[PDB]
DNA sequence: GGTAGACCTGGACGC
DNA sequence: GCGTCCAGTCTACC
């Protein structure tokens, strides 16, 4: 009863809900699709995960954002907490609004769109997103899920357990960039991109100039923040237009990979005229990006979550 | 300045 | 059962 991961059901009282419309929102479209990788359905319905440094359970009915939060008596979410789940989806862009002005633009957009309803940005956190999507390339959701977790249990901070789960934190800049990390995360199985954690770590706390540096990107241009991510080791631009997106709030961040090409090529019958090959190269990813912004304008990144997202279940 | 490969890891087919 | 695929970044080179 008060062991383990909550459903709405078993214990009613501890709830709150979220005026949020499924037309806004679908946790099983959104939480699982590769934009975070730290939320897991431990329940039909129910996915748990940590969510401004506390464990959450979320869970939706027709038109409510169920949540609840384990922080020290048991007790619903304030209004404050509730605040910071509507921040972390982002809830006050209107999902339906960009919907109806990608599909106008769009024919396909708006075929596809129909089916998969409420797949919205989720606003993370700086450095989560940078490790986590450090972590990404050259690989899939599934191992690359394993391995966040892992990296997170190894080095961040103990929160709370739940049945046998205990949840981390994730790792500071400063862990991270500890002696020996590399070494330790190869034993749990990033391969050569364990080089890529410790050395970028170390090279934004003892070359760029700390945290600061990239919670700065925040206010600065698309451009850029591209640009200043870059630079940091294993991060090529498919990484920093993810980051972009999905942590410094840059919408027209369009994050190009074998997904999108596919997309591109299949539902649009694209090909690259100014780049100079035919296929996948540094030259025609980043025409495709500008493809896709040009199409579906100011929130291009986002337009892409949704049809990435569809062709995930695809 | 724009390519070819090599690359940790492990679930997928193909046979 | 087994060998080749496949889910971006980096770097020798033409
Ligand atoms: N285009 C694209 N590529 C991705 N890779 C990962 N890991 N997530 C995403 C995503 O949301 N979009
Ligand atoms: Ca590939």
């Amino acid at each position: 009863g008060s062991e383990g991961h909550r459903t709405l059901a078993s214990t009613p009282a501890l709830w709150a809900s979220i005026p949020c419309p499924r037309s806004e929102l679908r946790l099983d479209l959104v939480l699982p699709s590769g934009q975070s990788f730290r939320w897991r359905e431990q329940s039909p319905a129910h996915w748990s995960g940590v969510l401004a440094d506390q464990v959450w359970t979320l869970t939706q009915t027709e038109e409510q954002l169920h949540c609840t939060v384990y922080r020290s008596q048991a007790s619903r979410p304030t209004p404050d907490e509730l605040e910071a789940v509507r921040k972390y989806f982002q809830l006050d862009v209107t999902l339906a609004q960009l919907y109806h002005h990608w599909g106008s633009v769009d024919s396909h957009f708006q075929e596809v769109a129909q089916k998969f309803q409420g797949v919205r940005l989720l606003r993370q956190d700086p450095i989560e997103c940078l490790f986590s999507f450090i972590c990404s390339s050259n690989n899939n959701i599934a191992r690359i899920t394993g391995m966040v977790e892992r990296l997170c249990q190894a080095f961040g901070p103990r929160l709370i357990q739940l049945d046998d789960v205990t949840y981390h934190g994730f790792p500071s800049l400063q862990a991270l960039a500890g002696p020996e990390v590399e070494a330790h995360l190869r034993k749990l199985g990033l391969g050569y991109r364990a080089r890529y954690v410790s050395a970028s770590a170390r090279a934004i706390l003892e070359e760029q100039g700390g945290l600061a540096w990239l919670q700065q990107l925040r206010e600065s241009s698309y451009e850029e923040a591209h640009k200043a991510l870059c630079i940091l080791p294993g991060v090529g631009t498919k990484v920093a237009d993810c980051i972009c997106l999905m942590a410094l709030d840059k919408p027209q961040a369009v994050p190009v990979e074998v997904h999108m090409w596919h997309i591109a090529q299949r539902d649009y019958s694209w090909h690259p005229t100014t780049s100079q090959a035919k296929g996948p190269s540094p030259q025609t990813n980043k025409e495709l990006g500008n493809f896709f912004r040009s199409l579906w304008g100011p929130y291009a990144g986002w337009a892409q979550a949704v049809l990435f997202s569809a062709d995930l279940r695809q």
